[PDB]
């Protein structure tokens, strides 16, 4: 039923799931000038070396690019967070035009698209159990700007024509997420919410500072995607992002300067 339209888009989630209007929803807006330099907050710790991934899935809300999560493999530690979490799939927001498509904003500034990486703490034994507890999940959100091609987004753009379509899927093996990150692993980082349905208080953000450059040329295969399921009437799959939710009491704490 949820969707990114008139009549089913963020506006309207909080009929179907009431903490839409909770206390830690995300994203959020980061007031560069307000987020709190913090630090105690440690280096944060990226260990991609032995990532498998598996399959590419366009979900009709987006593209998940899955891995195996039965081992520690890729994890995230580090940072803000306590313990270990397993990466157990990325994917992007994106615009319909290059001036909208992020998620969290910086400033009020809106980026072309956002990458999510999401990890669930090996504590809780499974993803499904991890989204219950509110230190469940730890999300490495990156901004996307249009300029220079990213080389190693390049895979994932080549195959997104043999998943057009909601309930697509194809392998996707052998794809190294350690070519999607930036140089700087400065962060800020908030307690919220996953941003689609169900909704769920169980995330630690850790957004970093600096984007990754991605070509016109890339995000506009994003574009050509689905919302719709083969033989149905084409709905493009642009502006599947959530806007800016209100921060409430919470404070955005910042790694650097
Ligand atoms: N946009 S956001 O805030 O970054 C964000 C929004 C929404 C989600 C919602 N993901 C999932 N929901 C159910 N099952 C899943 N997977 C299957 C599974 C269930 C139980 C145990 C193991 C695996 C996944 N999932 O794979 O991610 C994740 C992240
Ligand atoms: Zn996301």
């Amino acid at each position: 039923h949820w969707g990114y339209g008139k009549h089913n888009g963020p506006e309207h989630w909080h009929k179907d799931f009431p903490i839409a209007k909770g206390e830690r929803q995300s994203p959020v807006d980061i007031d560069t000038h307000t987020a709190k330099y913090d630090p105690s907050l440690k280096p944060l710790s990226v260990s991609y070396d032995q990532a498998t991934s598996l399959r590419i899935l366009n979900n009709g809300h987006a593209f998940n690019v899955e891995f195996d999560d039965s081992q520690d493999k890729a994890v995230l530690k580090g940072g803000p967070l306590d313990g270990t979490y397993r990466l157990i799939q990325f994917h992007f927001h994106w615009g319909s035009l290059d001036g909208q498509g992020s998620e969290h904003t910086v400033d009020k500034k809106k980026y072309a698209a956002e990458l999510h990486l999401v990890h669930w703490n090996t504590k809780y034994g499974d993803f499904g159990k991890a989204v219950q507890q509110p230190d469940g999940l730890a999300v490495l959100g990156i901004f996307l700007k249009v300029g220079s091609a990213k080389p190693g987004l390049q895979k994932v753009v080549d195959v997104l024509d043999s998943i057009k379509t909601k309930g697509k899927s194809a392998d996707f093996t052998n794809f190294d997420p350690r070519g999607l990150l930036p140089e700087s692993l400065d962060y800020w980082t908030y307690p919220g919410s996953l941003t689609t349905p169900p909704l769920l208080e169980c995330v630690t953000w850790i957004v970093l500072k600096e984007p990754i450059s991605v070509s016109s040329e890339q995000v506009l295969k994003f574009r050509k995607l689905n919302f719709n399921g083969e033989g149905e009437p084409e709905e493009l799959m642009v502006d599947n992002w959530r806007p800016a939710q209100p921060l409430k009491n919470r404070q955005i704490k910042a790694s650097f300067k």
